[PDB]
């Protein structure tokens, strides 16, 4: 696209390659994400552009020219994932964990009450910046094309965020994928690891089914009627969370126990959560940015 400088392939998507450019025109520097993409796809990123939220990575532009879609974002300085590397030594404080997982919430809020789901969270597509904002990125891509098993360059495509309804084969589920999947990320900025790190679908399923129980009709009605639930999974018994995100305080380990129920329909909606005794005291602080 002649309308922008790239200056540099800041990351690899599934769908695409993002890469930090400058409008040509405006001067802004912009992330520019490069994917006749078949069109329900157009019709429904196009959409996108007016589903607009302060903890929403802004779509500015899709601009669609011969066989490539560019959609273009506001440019944001880096990711949750290399943040959350960037102090594996000593963790992001808590007051900065609830004050992310509190704009992820309201970003959330926002998209779900527009019916608009994303079902990919994951660290990789949330976007920080210095003033202690986090944003959600990549929206309707998920929904537009489907998420592949690779990426375009062959990569895997994480399961690690993946609620169980659709590791079951639940065709047709709902915002709460989005609630799971903000949940195993509280868990991770918590404890400095990855909650479920499955490496397959059962590998997936079954590192879940350990930390909380495999499920039954008592905690999921209709659960031994999903598609690709077995009879034969092994019985796990469900295990304390003080054990899994310690040192996460009762009100987050019981914020955190609701937005993992296993029935879709009981795991707390984002408008739920955003009213959680866990948010009381919740500040917005500053980042260390480097
Ligand atoms: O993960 N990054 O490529 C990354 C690193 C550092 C800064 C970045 N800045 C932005 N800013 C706005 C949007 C944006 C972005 C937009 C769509 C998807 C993603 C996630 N992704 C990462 N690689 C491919 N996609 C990021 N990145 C992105």
């Amino acid at each position: 696209m002649e309308n922008f400088q790239k200056v540099e392939k800041i990351g690899e998507g599934t769908y695409g390659v993002v890469y930090k450019a400058r409008n040509k025109l405006t001067g802004e520097v912009v992330a520019l994400k490069k994917i006749g993409v078949p069109s329900t796809a157009i019709r429904e990123i196009s959409l996108l552009k007016e589903l607009n939220h302060p903890n929403i990575v802004k779509l500015l532009d899709v601009i669609h020219t011969e066989n490539k879609l560019y959609l273009v974002f506001e440019f944001l300085h880096q990711d949750l994932k290399k943040f959350m590397d960037a102090s594996a030594l000593t963790g992001i404080p808590l007051p900065l964990i609830k004050s992310y997982l509190f704009q992820l919430l309201q970003g959330l809020a926002f998209c779900h009450s527009h019916r608009v789901l994303h079902r990919d969270l994951k660290p990789q597509n949330l976007l920080i910046n210095t003033e202690g904002a986090i944003k959600l990125a990549d929206f309707g891509l998920a929904r537009a094309f489907g998420v592949p098993v690779r990426t375009y360059t062959h990569e895997v495509v994480t399961l690690w965020y993946r609620a169980p309804e659709i590791l079951l084969g639940c065709k047709y589920y709902s915002t709460a994928v989005d609630i799971w999947s903000l949940g195993c990320i509280f868990a991770e900025m918590v404890t400095r690891r990855a909650l479920f790190p499955g490496d397959s679908e059962i590998d997936q399923l079954f590192r879940i089914f350990r930390t909380l129980g495999t499920p039954d009709e008592v905690v999921w009605p209709g659960v031994t009627s999903m598609p690709d639930y077995k009879p034969s999974f092994p019985k796990w018994a469900r295990q304390d969370f003080s054990k899994v995100v310690p040192p996460l305080d009762e009100d987050g380990r019981s914020l955190l126990s609701q937005m993992l129920h296993y029935d879709p329909n009981k795991r707390i909606s984002a408008k739920a959560a955003l009213a959680h005794p866990f948010f009381q005291d919740v500040t917005k602080p500053v980042p260390h940015l480097r």
